[PDB]
C-alpha cells in the first residue's frame, strides 16, 4: 500500500511559525502534493504523536530534525529530498543584537565560541525528556565537560552580576544549547534572565534589541525569510553546530516509503 493511503495524506508538523514547516510547505508544491495536509501543532504534540503511533507500528510522516533525541530513541530515517526543497549544508548560528559585542565584548566572545556537536547537545536532550530540570541538566552537563567548557572560555573573565537576556524558542534543541551556554554565564558571574518566545517574536526580539542574544538560528535555509527581513539589524557571531538536517521524517518499518517521491503515488 501507498505512502499516502498509510497515513491518509497527512504530515504531522509542529509550531507554525517555525522554518521547517515554511520549508515543507514548499516541499508539498515542490513534488506536487498538492491533495496532503500538513497539521499545525508544537514539538511537545509532534513526538507525542509519534510516540502514540510508533508503539502500534502505524504510519506516519512528521517534520523533522537532526539534532534530535527521537533519533536515538527510535528507529527513523529521512526520505530523500532529490529536489533538495530542504536545502543542504545547514548550520546552526549564535546571533546578538547589532553592537552586543561593542557593549559586552566579554559576554560576546564567549557566545562566539560556543561550540559543540549533536551526540553532547543529545547527552542533555535525553535527560530533559526523561523528565528532569534544564538547568540541573545543564549543570551536570559543564562538569561533565571539563575540557570543552575550557576551549570555550579561552580568553574569558568573570564579571559582577552583568545582565545577558537569552532569547529562545522552545524546540527541544534549542532548549539544550540555551541551557548550556545559560549555565557557563551564570558561572562567570552574569545575571541570566531567559525569554521563551516563538520562532518570529524571537527573531523580531534580537533584531529590535529587546533580548541580547540567541543560540536558535538555523541558517541558511531554515530561517532564511527571517534572516533577510532583518539584514543589517542583527549580528551573526557564530557557528554552534553544522552538518544539521530537516525534512520529512518516517519510522524504519516504513520499508516501502523512502523518498518524498513515494508520497506522489
Ligand atoms: C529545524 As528547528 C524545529 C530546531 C528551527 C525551525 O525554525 O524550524
Amino acid at each position: 500500500a501507498s505512502a499516502a493511503e498509510q497515513v491518509n495524506k497527512t504530515i504531522i508538523g509542529i509550531d507554525p511559525g517555525s522554518g521547517i514547516m515554511s520549508l515543507t510547505d514548499k516541499a508539498m508544491k515542490d513534488y506536487d502534493l498538492n491533495d496532503w495536509t500538513l497539521i499545525s501543532a508544537s514539538s511537545a504534540a509532534m513526538t507525542a504523536t509519534l510516540k502514540k503511533s510508533y508503539d502500534r507500528k502505524k504510519p506516519i510522516i512528521i517534520t523533522g530534525w537532526t539534532p534530535h533525541w527521537m533519533f536515538s530513541r527510535y528507529k527513523l530515517k529521512y526520505l530523500d529530498d532529490p529536489k533538495q526543497s530542504y536545502g543542504s549544508a545547514e548550520e546552526i548560528h549564535t546571533i546578538t543584537r547589532k553592537g552586543f559585542s561593542k557593549e559586552q565584548p566579554n559576554a560576546a566572545k564567549l557566545l562566539s565560541q560556543f561550540k559543540w556537536t549533536q551526540d553532547e547537545m543529545g547527552e542533555i536532550m535525553i535527560k530533559v525528556e526523561e523528565g528532569e530540570k534544564p538547568a540541573k541538566v545543564a549543570a551536570e552537563y559543564v562538569n561533565k565537560h571539563k575540557d570543552q567548557i575550557a576551549e570555550w572560555t579561552k580568553g574569558v573573565q568573570k564579571v559582577k552580576g552583568d545582565k545577558i537576556n537569552l532569547a529562545y524558542v522552545a524546540w527541544d534543541s534549542e532548549i539544550a544549547s540555551t541551557n548550556v551556554i545559560g549555565k557557563v554565564l551564570e558561572d562567570l558571574g552574569y545575571e541570566v534572565t531567559l525569554t521563551q518566545v516563538e520562532a518570529g517574536p524571537m527573531w523580531t526580539a534580537i533584531a529590535t534589541g529587546s533580548a541580547d542574544a540567541s543560540l536558535s538560528a538555523w541558517l541558511p535555509n531554515t530561517h532564511k525569510a527571517y534572516a533577510a527581513k532583518y539584514k543589517g539589524k542583527y549580528d551573526d557571531i557564530g557557528t554552534s553546530m553544522t552538518g544539521v538536517k530537516m525534512g520529512l521524517v518516517v519510522p524504519q518499518y516504513m520499508k516501502n516509503v523512502n523518498s518524498i517521491e513515494d508520497l506522489k503515488k
